[PDB]
């Protein structure tokens, strides 16, 4: 559950490197960033430069948003609040 | 129901698409970047220079973000969850 | 419900207009704007400059966000959406 | 709960402010400004220079985010409504 959600979150980030450090020419770690900060809705720097980026990242939202947030939401309530839930037991 | 939500969010970006490369005079995929970014709460490049632009980008955020958040969830529960679900079957 | 939402949103904005335009010196306008991409986790455009231009950003964030996210939560579901569902109704 | 939320909330934006002001060396109000704008999904001010910064506020994010939304939420839902609910009786 959590596992698959990591592995579909991995997947998507790491395509979103290759593509701005190819197409925008980033740096790996600034197209992660740009990766994550997109798809978390925290921002979107450096914003793209081409057409293509723009486009790609218009696409690379709608799809991945939805994965994004599911994983912070389980990543949340599936393994952070219980961390938390049962260390809050005397 | 997804076919509707996708079909409310094409035409609610290409509204906005039509406002910004008129109004604020920016080319057809910038309009559209700028739509997409804002509706999605990711960001807001270029900002509007003009009121007419501050003023719908205002109107245009509270009508259209329900809009595009009901797709999105849609898009990923109704579409993507099973595509994932079922293909993790043996 | 929708009204009580409306008002206090309305409110809350107004308050946000006024403490930008005082503090930071902004027009009305780009107040108001930046009152508004600021609650609805869009963005913060033009960034605060002073200290207490900050501050008030963090608190005014933290205290707004949920009332605006619930205003545009009914505005779609109790508001948007019955005026689509019964017009998709031949 | 909710004290349990805050006192989280308020543990992970010390820690972001120590880690910005340092690594980043920005002066304190501002490394906690951009901790607030960044778990809150608003925004990304000033975007890091460090790859360190970098790397830091992608996990901060992941981590985050979840719990400043949980604190919202129940901040609006358990604190602020009441107090509206209830006020709005005759
Ligand atoms: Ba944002
Ligand atoms: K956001
Ligand atoms: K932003
Ligand atoms: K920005």
């Amino acid at each position: 559950e959590f596992q698959v959600l990591f592995v579909l979150t991995i997947l998507t980030l790491i395509s979103g490197t290759i593509f701005y450090s190819t197409v925008e020419g980033l740096r790996p770690i600034d197209a992660l960033y740009f990766s994550v900060v997109t798809l978390t809705t925290v921002g979107e720097t450096p914003t793209p430069q081409t057409d293509f980026g723009k486009i790609f990242t218009i696409l690379y939202i709608f799809i991945g948003i939805g994965l994004v947030f599911g994983f912070i939401h389980k990543l949340a309530v599936n393994v952070q609040l219980p961390s938390i839930l049962s260390n809050l037991v005397p």
